């Protein structure tokens, strides 16, 4: 009920799909982040909503800045986030798996790159 996932120094996630076991009542996403750059040239998160909210997700998150870690506070469309970090940081994020609801588009990204994925209940 985890997945490691990281993100480099060239705006690419090492997956573009996160799969959930059903069984898992709660999950967790453990982001890192090989590299040398710092956090305010190349910091990422990891972040999930529905398709349909990623954009305004993106754009709030971008006008809120980076001492918010380039979200929204309280974004009520933001299902679970990770906080920014740079090279050589680490953060997990743990959300409750009955959240993702049936027949719903659910994307994960990082909101300040081009850098997104998929995440599928199994
Ligand atoms: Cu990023």
């Amino acid at each position: 009920c985890s997945v490691d996932i990281q993100g480099n120094d060239q705006m690419q996630f090492n997956t573009n799909a996160i799969t959930v076991d059903k069984s898992c009542k709660q999950f967790t996403v453990n982001l890192s982040h090989p590299g040398n750059l710092p956090k305010n040239v190349m910091g990422h998160n990891w972040v999930l909503s529905t398709a349909a909210d990623m954009q305004g997700v993106v754009t709030d998150g971008m006008a809120s800045g980076l001492d918010k870690d380039y979200l929204k506070p309280d974004d009520s469309r933001v299902i679970a986030h990770t906080k920014l970090i740079g090279s050589g940081e680490k953060d997990s994020v743990t959300f409750d798996v009955s959240k993702l609801k049936e027949g719903e588009q659910y994307m994960f990204f990082c909101t300040p790159h081009p850098m997104k994925g998929t995440l599928t209940l199994k």
